[PDB]
């Protein structure tokens, strides 16, 4: 009955894909979720475009609906678990560039619990042949700085959805930024928190990304690999 | 190393896991656990006598200033990733028709134990719906109305919102029973008698092993 899925894939009909991924996610259906993704990859849709044009829009909408009272916590929570599990499930299957000798250190700021974008980012990095160290969400800047001293990474990525602690962050940034520079590493930020110009001001950065596509453009210019 | 496996020298194994975890080295972490399993040690044993102790110690040392946040964060991601990786490489019982609904309470972010349990369930052939950590009690009930689970599992490490949970628990319990579900609780939060009192339950688990003993008595393998 359902080869109409396969017509959504061919047309690149993002809306229908979103709708079906949604139905799987809010229902806690890990397998239906991975299947939809798996099938769209082997149909030749790139992972990044799945991520930017199926997963991200769906989660935004889940949040818009939750806010308007059309959707409840339990449905987001299942969608969140499904998406974390399904993205990893797919990623373990993907081919990867050779190890590029480089180390990325990644996490989200203290008090922020939203970490799916972080996961999408770390995955992309691995596919490009980076070693990744995840501090995960809810990470103080001093903790970032400690880990930069310990590992001397080449890149620090921060995903930030929710930032309120402006004065603490203004204050810890100096030490963080100087540890980064002394180690010769670069800083890339993304996430909704940086729509606020005060937050963006604090988080002195080498590159602010809108999404994964332009992040990749940045990686290719800033950290090019031979062939 | 293979010496430590043969001897079953938990201490040596604990120490190597810790070294891998605080270094943020997922591959070494999985390697150790995988080698250990294939040297004859059940995964449950690895969970209880390697992962749990290493993580309780990370906490202790953090408290005493001997270990910093950055090192715990790394160990927690290593553990989440490592335990999932091993799980996917394990034999499972066939589906048993039964559904477990799993979560941690609202405002609690400690979620590794929940993963450890959910895994154990799937290996026993259960299907598992994960609400994840930081699940309001009413949000558990919402989900019991749908799905109609046979089991609800709750891991709790941090619980302080006593007056709310006290007043929300009535409806959640009603809903559980009128769907014939069972409630299993575990984790450090239930060492507090006021918390345990609110969380009317069918079994309280000390760890994973006795959890299995309870599942086999009450959910006899078809
Ligand atoms: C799922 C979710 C949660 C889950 C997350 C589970 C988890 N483990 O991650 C949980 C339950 C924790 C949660 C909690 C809350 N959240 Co919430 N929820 C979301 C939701 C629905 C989806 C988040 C998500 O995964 N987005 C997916 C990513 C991929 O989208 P994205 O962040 O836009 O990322 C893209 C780009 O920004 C970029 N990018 C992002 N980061 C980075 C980093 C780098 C380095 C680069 C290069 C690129 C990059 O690439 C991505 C793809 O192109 C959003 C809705 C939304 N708009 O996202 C809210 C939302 C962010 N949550 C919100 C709120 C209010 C809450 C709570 C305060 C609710 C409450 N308790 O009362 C709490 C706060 C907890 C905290 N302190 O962080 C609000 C925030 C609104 C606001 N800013 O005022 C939102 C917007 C929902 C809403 N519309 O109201 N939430
Ligand atoms: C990692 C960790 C964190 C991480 C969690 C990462 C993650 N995503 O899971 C983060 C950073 C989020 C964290 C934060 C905090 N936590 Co913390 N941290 C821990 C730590 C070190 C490990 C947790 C863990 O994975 N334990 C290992 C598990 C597998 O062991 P277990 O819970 O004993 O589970 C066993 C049994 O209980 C049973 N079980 C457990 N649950 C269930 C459920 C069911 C259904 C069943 C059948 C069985 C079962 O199975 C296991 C047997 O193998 C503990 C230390 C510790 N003692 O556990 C603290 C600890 C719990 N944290 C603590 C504190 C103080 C905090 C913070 C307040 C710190 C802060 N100021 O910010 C915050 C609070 C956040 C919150 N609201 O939840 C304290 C709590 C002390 C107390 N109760 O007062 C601890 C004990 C550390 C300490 N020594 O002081 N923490
Ligand atoms: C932004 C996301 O946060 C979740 N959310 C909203 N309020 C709570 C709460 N009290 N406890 C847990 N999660 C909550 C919703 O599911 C929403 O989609
Ligand atoms: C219980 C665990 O909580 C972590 N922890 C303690 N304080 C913070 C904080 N401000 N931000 C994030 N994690 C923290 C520590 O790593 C400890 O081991």
């Amino acid at each position: 009955v359902t080869a109409s899925l396969d017509q959504a894939l061919v047309a690149r009909d993002w809306a229908a894909l979103q709708a079906r991924y949604y139905e799987a996610a809010v229902a806690g259906d890990e397998l239906a979720g991975v299947a939809l993704l798996e099938r769209a990859y082997r149909s030749g849709i790139p992972v990044v475009a799945l991520k930017e044009h199926v997963l991200t829009p769906v989660l935004h909408l889940i949040g818009e609906r939750w806010r308007r009272g059309e959707l409840n916590i339990w449905e987001e929570h299942l969608a969140s678990q499904v998406t974390l599990a399904a993205t990893e499930h797919l990623h373990r299957q993907l081919p990867r560039a050779p190890f590029n000798g480089r180390l990325a250190l990644c996490g989200c700021p203290e008090g922020d619990l939203h970490e799916i974008a972080l996961h999408l980012v770390m995955e992309v990095l691995e596919v490009e042949g980076w070693r990744v160290l995840s501090l995960g969400p809810n990470t103080p800047l001093f903790s970032f700085a400690d880990a930069v001293r310990r590992f001397s990474p080449q890149l620090v990525c921060i995903s930030a959805t929710i930032v309120h602690d402006l004065e603490r962050l203004r204050r810890d940034y100096g030490d963080f930024y100087h540890t980064v520079r002394q180690h010769g590493a670069r800083i890339v930020i993304g996430g909704a928190a940086f729509a606020d110009p005060q937050v963006r001001e604090i988080f002195i950065h080498d590159y602010q990304a809108a999404g994964l596509t332009d992040f990749l453009d940045y990686l290719r210019r800033e950290f090019p690999t031979p062939a």
